[PDB]
DNA sequence: AAATTGCCGAAGACG
DNA sequence: CGTCTTCGGCAATT
C-alpha cells in the first residue's frame, strides 16, 4: 500500500520536462537582469534548493526554490536575542549601503528593492504568463506563479553568503559524525553559510532588520550523499527508503494541512528536520532497507508524534532553537496535529486515498 | 569573464 | 530487474 502511494507521488518526466522547461527560462531571465548593471545585487549566483532539487518533490512538479546568493565580505552577526538562528548584520562606499538602518543591514530594505526589481523583469516577460504573488510579511521569497497554462510557483529566495566560520550556535549542530562521518562534518562545515531575509516574529510583529540562517545547500548535500555507505542508492550499491519514507510523511502533513487550516503553522520543514534526526539515530542502511519501508516510516511517525507530546523539535544544525517552541506554535495546534496523525496511522491512512 | 560544453549521477519509463 | 533516457550540477575552456 505504502509502495502504491508512493508510485502515485512519484512525478513524471512529461511534467518534469515541461515544468523545468519554463522555470529555468523564467530564472535565467531574471538572473542576468540581476547580474546588470548599476544594481546593488550585480554580483548575485544561482543555487537552487528545497524538495525539486533534492528529488523529494511529491505529487507533481508544481513548486521550485531558487536561492540568487550575494557574497558580502566581511560581514559581522550579531546574535537577535538568543534564538540562535536570527541576527542582525553589520559591518567591517558599497552598494548595499542604500539597505543600511545605522550600522545595521535591513533584511527589509534590501528585501524590498530585490523584489522591486523582481516585479520589473517579470513585467518585462511577455511570452510566458508569470506574475509575482503579494507579499508575505515577513518571508524571505519572493514568489511568482507561472501558467504553463499549469500553475507553477517559484520562490525567488535572496541571500547572504558568508564564508567565515559558522556562528556558534551552530557549533554542536549536525549531528552526524557516526552516520556521515566526521570528515563530511567538517568539509560541509568549511563551506559558507548563509542569511535570508526571513524576519524574527517578536511578539505582535517582525523585526524588519532581522536576518535568519539557511543551510539550503548543506541539506541538499545531505539528500544526495544520505547513507553510511558511499555507494548507497548509487548504482553499484544497495538502495535505501529513506528519502521514500520523507516523501510519505510530507505527504501525510500536506494532506492534513489540506483540510484543517488549524495546521497553518506547521510546515515541511518541520518534516525534513524531524527526519534528518531519525537518519542520525538509525545510522545503518540496513535500517533502511526498502523491505522494511513500513517500519521506517512507522518509526518516522512515532518520532513526530513524540516531538509534538514534548513540545521538542530542535533544528538540526541550530540546536538550541526549538521549532515546536510554544512561542512557534501554540500547544493546542501541537495537540490538534497529534490526534490527526494518530488517527490515520490507527486506521490504515485513509487520508493517503485522497 | 560571461556562455557553451560534455560528463555522469539520480531516478523515471518500460519491458 | 536491466537498459534506456532526461535533467541537474560541475568546472574547464572558450
Ligand atoms: N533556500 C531557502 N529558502 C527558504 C529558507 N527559509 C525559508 N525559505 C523560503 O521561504 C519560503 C517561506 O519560508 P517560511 O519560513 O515562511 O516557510 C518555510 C516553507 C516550508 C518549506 O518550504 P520549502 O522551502 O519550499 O521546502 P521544500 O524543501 O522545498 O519542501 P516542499 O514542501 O516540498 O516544497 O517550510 C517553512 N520553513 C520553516 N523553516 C524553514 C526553514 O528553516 N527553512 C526552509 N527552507 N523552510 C522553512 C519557503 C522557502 O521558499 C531557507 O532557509 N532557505
Ligand atoms: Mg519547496
Ligand atoms: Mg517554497
Ligand atoms: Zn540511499
Amino acid at each position: 500500500k505504502l509502495k502504491k502511494v508512493l508510485d502515485k507521488l512519484r512525478l513524471k518526466r512529461k511534467d518534469i520536462s515541461e515544468a523545468a522547461e519554463t522555470v529555468n527560462k523564467v530564472v535565467e531571465r531574471l538572473l542576468r537582469r540581476m547580474q546588470k548593471r548599476e544594481s546593488e545585487f550585480k554580483g548575485v549566483e544561482q543555487l537552487n534548493t528545497g524538495s525539486y532539487y533534492e528529488h523529494v518533490k511529491i505529487s507533481a512538479p508544481n513548486e521550485f526554490d531558487v536561492m540568487f546568493k550575494l557574497e558580502v565580505p566581511r560581514i559581522e552577526l550579531q546574535e537577535y536575542y538568543e534564538t540562535g538562528a536570527f541576527y542582525l548584520v553589520k559591518f567591517k562606499g558599497n552598494p548595499l549601503s542604500h539597505f543600511l538602518e545605522g550600522e545595521v543591514l535591513s533584511a527589509t530594505k534590501m528585501l524590498s528593492k530585490f523584489r522591486k526589481i523582481i516585479k520589473e523583469e517579470v513585467k518585462e516577460i511577455k511570452d510566458i504568463d508569470v506574475s509575482v504573488e503579494k507579499e508575505k510579511p515577513g518571508s524571505p521569497a519572493v514568489t511568482l506563479l507561472i501558467r504553463n497554462p499549469e500553475e507553477i510557483s517559484v520562490d525567488i529566495i535572496l541571500a547572504l553568503e558568508s564564508k567565515g566560520s559558522w556562528p556558534i550556535s551552530t557549533k554542536e549542530g549536525l549531528p552526524i559524525q557516526g552516520w556521515l562521518g566526521t570528515k563530511v562534518r567538517t568539509n560541509l562545515r568549511r563551506e559558507p553559510f548563509y542569511l535570508v531575509p526571513k524576519n524574527a516574529k517578536d511578539g505582535n510583529s517582525f523585526q524588519g532588520e532581522t536576518w535568519r540562517l539557511s543551510f539550503s545547500h548543506t541539506e541538499k548535500y545531505i539528500l544526495n550523499n544520505h547513507g553510511i555507505e558511499k555507494t548507497c542508492c548509487e548504482s553499484s550499491g544497495a538502495k535505501c527508503c529513506r528519502k521514500e519514507c520523507l516523501k510519505l510523511m510530507k505527504y501525510l502533513l500536506e494532506q492534513l494541512k489540506k483540510e484543517f487550516q488549524e495546521l497553518d503553522a506547521f510546515c515541511s520543514y518541520h518534516v525534513k528536520t524531524a527526519i534528518f534526526h531519525m537518519w542520525t539515530q538509525d545510522p545503518q542502511d540496513s535500517q533502511w532497507d526498502p523491505r522494511n519501508l513500513s517500519s521506517c516510516f512507522d518509526k518516522l511517525l512515532a518520532f513526530f508524534l513524540e516531538c509534538l507530546r514534548t513540545e521538542k523539535l530542535d533544528h538540526y544544525f541550530i540546536p538550541k532553537f526549538n521549532l515546536f517552541s510554544q512561542e512557534l506554535i501554540d500547544r493546542k495546534s501541537k495537540e490538534f496535529l497529534s490526534k490527526k496523525i494518530e488517527y490515520e496511522r490507527n486506521n490504515g491512512f485513509p487520508i493517503f486515498d485522497k
